[PDB]
C-alpha cells in the first residue's frame, strides 16, 4: 500500500518579483550583518513539488493547501498513513503539490527591519494574525468544542499535536499575487486539474478564470463563496445574528462564465448542522457557508456549467473533519475524487 | 533511468516544538474569526521531516539538514531541475530524510495575533528581522567575487540564478538550542544515522552529536560556524580589512565535545576559497579565515582521539565547486565522494 514508482520527482521555484532597497551595493565591506543597502530581494515566489508515475494516465493533479498549511497536508496524514500525492501517484497521475506565496517553502516577504517593512514601504503588515489550537479544533469540526470528539469523528485521534503542528500563521500577500503565482505554474504545466481546500477554494476558482488549462476542480470543504459581480444572493447572517459569513468575492460576469467550462465539484465532510446553532460558531458558519456555495454552483449551472456538492454522508462516509483527505477513510475520499477525474475523462489521455 | 525512483514508502511529520498559551479562556460560541490569543494554545518550533524509504534499505539512514536560510529544496534538486542528493541517495540505498528546521520553510514560524513573534507581553521571536540579498548571497556562495560575476570553470548552474535565489529567506530568532533538541529528537526516533549537513547547520550538527549518540557520522558542507572546547578556542585571525572577524566560534563544555571524536566527521569544501588574504573581497576573505578556523577544530578532534577530516573538493579532482557543491552542476561526482565516505566507515551496510 506504501510503495510508489517514480518516473521523476523534483522541486522548484515559480512567480513572484522582486523589491530592492537603497544604495549600492560594495563586496569589499562587510556583508554580515545583512543590509538593505544595495540589496534586491525575491518575494512571492511558490514553491513547487512534483512527483510522476511510470506512464501516467490523464491529466497532472494540482494539489493546493487550505489556509495556513503546507504540501505536508497531501503527502501524510497526522497519524502517518499516506496523503492523496501517494494516493494518486499509484493511480497514475502526475502529481503537483504546492507551498503557495507565504506558506511553507513559499517565500515571506521580510527584509532587514521590522517584520514586512523594506525601509518606508510595507509589503506585508508587520503585525499578524494566526489561529489558536482551540479555534482550529471547532474550525475543523473535530467537535462541537475544544478537546471534544463527535462520536462519529473520522479524525486520527491521539494525534492532535502532529495534526495542528501542522498549522500557521500568513502574511498579508494580496491574493492577486497568490493566484497570479498559480496561473503561472498553470501555464507552465498545460492542462491539469485544481484539487483545492478551504481558503484556496476561492483562489482556485479565480485561477480557473484566467487560465483556460484548468479542465476541472474538486474543492474540499470551500471557505469564501464567488458570485459574479452584482449578482450576490440574500445570505443569512449566523444564528447569533450578528455574525456574516466571509464576503463573497465578486468578479466580473465574464470571467464567471469560464467556471462553467469545466466540471466543479464542491466537496463536504460531516456535522455541518441543518439548523441554526447559536451555541457553536463555527458549525453555524459552515452551515450558511455552504448554504452560499450551494448557490454559487447554482449560478455556475444556469450559465450552462456542470458544478456538483457532494455530501460524503450522502456517499456512504460518516464523520469526515473539514480535512476530509487526512481523516481515517482518506482511501474512501481518494475513491470519490478517482470517480470524479474518471467520469470526466481526466484519467484518459 | 537516472531519474527513476523507487520508494518502499515516503512520508513526512511534525517532530519537536513547544505550546504556549494566551490569556483567558475558549468560548466557542462567539466568533471565532478574527482569530484572537484569547484562551489560545499555539503550537511553536516544531520541525517538518520528510523521508524516502528505498527497497531494502542498505547502511544507515542519512538525514540532510539544510544551510541558513533554506529549505530540504536544496536537497531535492538543483536550480536547473536536476534530482538532487535525495534522489540519488534512495538509488544508493539509503532511506533518506530532509528537514526544514524550526523557523524555516514547513517548519514553524512563531508568530501569533499582534505585532511579529510577540504572545502579548512575551517576545517570542524579534519583530525587527534580518535578511540576506541576492547580492549578499552571491558573494557569500562565492559565485563570483562580485554580484553578476562568475569565477571561471564554475559550476553554478548558470541561467539559473532566479530560481536559486528565491529558495532563500529569513529565519526568525529561534533559540539555536531549540534547533538542536527538535533534531535531537528525529535522531531518537529514527535510531543510528548519518547527519549530512551545510553551513549554517554545521556547529547545529556538531552539537546534535554531542548529545545523540545515534549519530554516527557527520558530513559537512562549507559549514559556516567552527566549534572549540570551553575556554580552548585558538587564536584565530581577524581579515584583511581589519577590522572584521569571522563567526564567533562555538564554545562547548569538553566532555561533550570529547564525543566528536568517536565518531567519522567530514568537512566538504569546494572552490575559490584564496590562500592569501583578500582585502577587496569580504567573503572570500571570510571563507579563508573561516576554513581556517575548521581545520584547527578538526585538529582538536583528532587530538582527542578523533577522525575527522577536511576534504577540498579541488585536491579530489573537481573544480568550480560554490558552496553548495550539492547542487552544482558536477553534484553527481560530489555524491559519489559522499558515498565514499560513507562506504569507507561501513555506513552503506546493515
Ligand atoms: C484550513 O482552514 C481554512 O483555510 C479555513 C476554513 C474556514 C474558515 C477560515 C479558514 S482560514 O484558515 O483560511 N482562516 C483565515 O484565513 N481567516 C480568514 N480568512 C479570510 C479570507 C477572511 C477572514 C476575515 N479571515
Ligand atoms: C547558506 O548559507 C549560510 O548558511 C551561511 C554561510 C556563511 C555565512 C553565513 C551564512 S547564513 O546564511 O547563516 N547567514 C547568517 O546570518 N549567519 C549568521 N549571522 C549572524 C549575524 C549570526 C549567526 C549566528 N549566523
Amino acid at each position: 500500500k506504501r510503495k510508489v514508482v517514480l518516473a521523476e520527482q523534483g522541486s522548484f521555484y515559480i512567480g513572484g518579483r522582486t523589491v530592492t532597497g537603497p544604495g549600492k551595493f560594495d563586496p569589499s565591506k562587510p556583508v554580515i550583518r545583512y543590509s538593505n543597502e544595495g540589496a534586491t530581494f525575491y518575494i512571492n515566489q511558490m514553491y513547487v513539488n512534483f512527483q510522476a508515475p511510470v506512464r501516467p494516465r490523464g491529466l497532472p493533479l494540482v494539489f493546493w493547501h487550505g489556509g495556513g498549511l503546507t504540501g505536508h497536508i497531501w503527502e501524510s496524514t497526522p497519524d502517518g498513513r499516506p496523503g492523496f500525492q501517494t494516493l494518486f501517484v499509484q493511480d497514475r497521475h502526475t502529481v503537483y503539490t504546492i507551498d503557495q506565496p507565504g506558506r511553507g517553502r513559499g517565500n515571506i516577504p521580510t527584509f532587514n527591519g521590522p517584520f514586512g517593512q523594506l525601509e518606508e514601504e510595507s509589503i506585508v503588515n508587520t503585525v499578524t494574525g494566526n489561529s489558536s489550537k482551540e479555534g482550529a479544533w471547532v474550525r475543523d469540526r473535530l467537535g462541537p468544542a475544544p478537546g471534544q470528539f463527535f462520536e462519529n469523528s473520522q479524525f486520527p485521534r491521539g494525534y492532535e499535536d502532529n495534526y495542528f503542528k501542522e498549522m500557521g500563521f500568513s502574511p498579508s500577500i494580496s491574493s492577486d499575487e497568490i493566484v497570479d503565482a498559480v496561473v503561472k505554474l498553470v501555464t507552465h504545466i498545460g492542462p491539469c486539474v485544481l484539487v483545492t481546500h478551504a481558503a484556496s477554494g476561492v483562489l482556485g476558482m479565480r485561477v480557473a478564470t484566467h487560465a483556460k488549462n484548468v479542465r476541472g476542480i474538486v474543492a474540499y470543504e470551500p471557505a469564501t463563496s464567488i458570485f459574479p459581480k452584482g449578482k450576490v444572493p440574500e445570505i443569512p447572517p449566523l444564528a447569533d445574528k450578528k455574525s456574516q459569513i466571509f464576503p463573497p468575492f465578486e468578479i466580473q460576469e465574464s470571467y464567471f462564465k469560464k467556471l462553467a467550462k469545466i466540471p466543479i465539484q464542491f466537496v463536504f465532510g460531516d456535522n455541518i448542522p441543518k439548523n441554526p446553532k447559536s451555541a457553536y460558531w463555527f458549525l453555524d458558519w459552515w452551515r450558511v457557508t455552504r448554504y452560499a456555495h450551494s448557490l454559487s454552483l447554482e449560478a455556475i449551472n444556469k450559465l450552462g456549467g456542470q458544478a456538483s456538492l457532494l455530501d460524503l454522508p450522502t456517499a456512504g462516509l460518516r464523520g469526515n473533519t473539514a480535512f476530509p483527505f487526512t481523516d481515517r477513510n482518506n482511501v474512501q475520499v481518494a475513491s470519490l475524487l478517482s470517480d470524479f477525474l474518471g467520469k470526466h475523462g481526466l484519467d484518459q489521455n
